[PDB]
């Protein structure tokens, strides 16, 4: 009789998993969608969410520990846990210690999306696509410019990864880092680059507007599959740089003041089960961080490289730090003069 409240990213679930978990439980389920982590983050803070579980990044997650806006997840109402990656459990530990809070969801890489055509028209055949120097290096861009370039509107995420491709610290502490080396960078690249948007690239991807984009995997790889699928000659294709990557893990969590919050752990433990979750990586091109779904997901999913990176490709990624207020306004100033001109 009770409903469900869900906030989720967009395009990440299958459009069947709600429809079978209500028939299997009887509940009725609401599902709302959100395209940024300062929004989630936004209702979050700014008062009650009217959720019942949200999705936020690990790395966001952890910010949101400090405010008490979640509540600990009871682990007995959770019995296929168990199937979870525990390296994977691990990883997001480093933001929720012990794994109190949040149940990893989904997990990519921040990368290059890039139209393979296009991009080998411009820099030939040996076009450096294992490198951020395709997107990074300025002689390189200036000349992808006329194709189309586009950033995501992420500093944490963009400083991040100029700061690893310049061979500092991808976390560093040191705000001359972020106003020095990593805002010249960026400023001359900036002419050549047509917008900063976290979604937009998606489409623009797909139809040929854009022929190269710092994004997220899957994004990228809903792109592609948008553009085979509409027989359209546009071939777009993503990779994880040779100079390492960023790794983000997606989260389900539990506001403190969730309404219905046994309905909100059966939907867990729903997702828990292999064949739901990997069902949901088949239709998302996401890897899931549950490790016995692993053999059920397809294997044009599970033997992409881009999406399930191999050993050799996830001992270079890192993870972001949350950094001090300073260090955030300083990244976040001078994340908006770069964006201007
Ligand atoms: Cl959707
Ligand atoms: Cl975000
Ligand atoms: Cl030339
Ligand atoms: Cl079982």
């Amino acid at each position: 009789q009770k409903t469900l409240h869900i906030y989720n990213w967009s395009d990440y679930i299958a459009p069947d998993t709600v429809a079978n978990f209500e028939k299997e439980t009887g509940i009725k389920v609401v599902y709302d969608v959100f395209d940024s982590n300062e929004v989630l983050e936004g209702k979050l803070m700014a008062g009650s969410t009217g959720f019942d579980l949200v999705v936020p990044s690990a790395s966001f997650l952890e910010r949101q520990l400090t405010a008490g806006v979640f509540q600990p997840l009871d682990k007995s109402k959770l019995p296929e846990w168990k199937n979870l990656d525990p390296e994977l459990l691990k990883l997001v530990a480093k933001h929720d210690p012990d794994n109190k809070f949040a149940m990893p969801y989904m997990w990519a890489t921040t990368g290059i999306g890039y139209n393979v055509d296009k991009v080998k028209a411009v820099l030939g055949e040996n076009a450096p696509v294992d490198s951020w120097d395709l997107i990074l290096k300025p002689e390189n861009l200036e000349k992808l410019k006329s194709c189309g370039v586009s950033f995501l509107d992420a500093p944490e995420e963009v400083f991040a990864t100029v700061l690893n491709y310049l061979g500092k610290d991808p976390n560093s502490t040191k705000a001359d880092d972020y106003t020095g080396p990593a805002t010249d960078l960026l400023l001359k690249l900036r002419p050549n680059i047509r917008y900063f948007h976290s979604s937009q690239y998606i489409n623009d991807l797909a139809n040929g507007d854009i022929c190269v984009a710092i994004g997220w995997a899957g994004d990228v790889w809903q792109a592609s599959n948008r553009a085979k699928e509409a027989k359209n000659g546009v071939n777009v294709s993503f990779s994880i740089p040779k100079e390492g990557a960023m790794a983000f893990f997606d989260v389900f969590a539990m506001p403190a003041d969730a309404k219905n919050k046994d309905e909100a752990y059966q939907f867990l433990n729903y997702l828990l089960r292999p064949d739901v979750v990997a069902h949901i990586s088949d239709h998302v091109f996401y890897a899931n961080a549950n490790k016995a779904a692993t053999p059920l997901v397809s294997a044009e999913v599970r033997e992409n490289p881009g999406i399930y990176p191999p050993a050799d490709v996830r001992a270079k990624l890192f993870t972001l730090k949350v950094q001090d207020p300073k260090i955030d306004r300083v990244r976040t100033r001078a994340w908006t003069k770069v964006k201007s001109g």
